[PDB]
């Protein structure tokens, strides 16, 4: 079992518990669940020669620490608060496995550290070994972690061969659950001549796209963070068909940031659309004011609708009034109809 040392820091014997009276014992309190803890802390206001302690103590088996549930983090607090000759003494035992290490449930997370805080010498070393198994990480739930740390902080030079590797692939990516949030980090944090392929991708499968459960996703960033023409693109395949997406479980979102981000004269096209629109015995407003789904959009169309169009819109809502308290979605509607 447990040292009697680690057993009596967990009994609380020791109120004042300090690294240097740990000596000998820091790889079993490094994978104990208290025990790591207390050396989390102690670590991010030890000073220099106190950390080295722990360090040398843990060096040799470093990577042992690094695929624990409990000594990882360990590992991390030396990416974050040690010093250079540390981090570097770390990344050379990482060196060789920082796929296996991105692959791990544990790994993962001290691969996301290091990228943080190593140099970009370092960084550049450690992302290369993922040449060749892109794809095969990026759908991984631990190395999507790692890809998406790389975005954020590698030089993008050094990401040229994880965006080359999505080509043709963005579709699938952005309709898998792991893969659209790094199709999301890309198009945050890449240079335009490498969202450029990837948003391209994007355009011609938008169709397909907002009406998958993660895809339409994407498509809403693009959407909140976009460019003009990239949103323009967005709802240009929108226009046309606000009434059927609207009653679209994920594709109503959608065409709600549509609504929200569209150019003035593109949110006011979108509100005519829907107006002069009909849908069997009825009009399309008709249709969605009742609509578990399509009801949202059109709330916010009359929060964004300019005063001239607003007129119109709920001037074809009220003869229906009566029916429309009959539902819980047309209440939202029902309420900021009476003014």
């Amino acid at each position: 079992g447990r040292s009697r040392l680690l057993e009596d820091f967990r009994n609380n014997r020791y109120p004042n518990l300090q690294l240097r009276e740990i000596a000998g014992h820091i790889m079993e309190f490094s994978q104990d669940q208290h025990g790591s803890r207390f050396i989390q802390l102690k670590l991010e206001r030890a000073t220099p020669a106190e950390r080295q302690l722990v360090f040398n103590e843990i060096l040799q088996a470093a990577y042992q620490l690094m695929v624990d549930v409990f000594g990882n983090y360990v590992i991390q607090k030396f990416f974050e608060f040690g010093s250079l000759e540390q981090k570097l003494a770390l990344a050379e035992r990482i060196r060789g496995h920082v796929l296996s290490l991105a692959l791990q449930m544990y790994g993962c997370r001290v691969i996301q550290k290091a990228l943080e805080f190593i140099p970009s010498d370092q960084q550049n070393e450690m992302v290369r070994e993922l040449d060749g198994h892109v794809l095969k990480c990026v759908k991984d739930q631990n190395g999507n972690h790692v890809v998406q740390k790389c975005i954020e902080c590698v030089q993008p030079q050094s990401l040229q061969f994880i965006i080359d590797a999505f080509k043709g692939q963005v579709f699938a990516l952005s309709t898998h659950p792991y893969g659209c949030r790094v199709i999301q980090r890309i198009l945050e944090h890449c240079l335009p001549d490498q969202t450029l392929p990837i948003l391209e991708e994007l355009h011609q499968h938008t169709e397909q796209l907002v009406q998958d459960q993660y895809g339409n996703y994407v498509i809403q960033h693009v959407l909140e963070h976009g460019r003009p023409e990239d949103k323009s693109k967005i709802v240009a395949e929108i226009r046309g068909n606000v009434l059927v997406l609207s009653q679209h479980k994920f594709a109503s979102n959608v065409v709600e940031k549509c609504v929200t981000h569209a150019s003035r004269t593109e949110r006011a096209v979108l509100i005519d659309e829907v107006c002069t629109m009909n849908d069997g015995p009825h009009s399309a407003l008709y249709t969605m004011m009742k609509d578990q789904y399509a009801n949202y959009v059109v709330q916010k169309m009359i929060d964004v609708a300019e005063p001239g169009q607003r007129k119109i819109v709920m001037h074809k809502i009220r003869p229906h009034i009566a029916t429309l308290r009959k539902y819980t979605y047309g209440k939202h509607i029902l309420a900021k109809l009476e003014k």
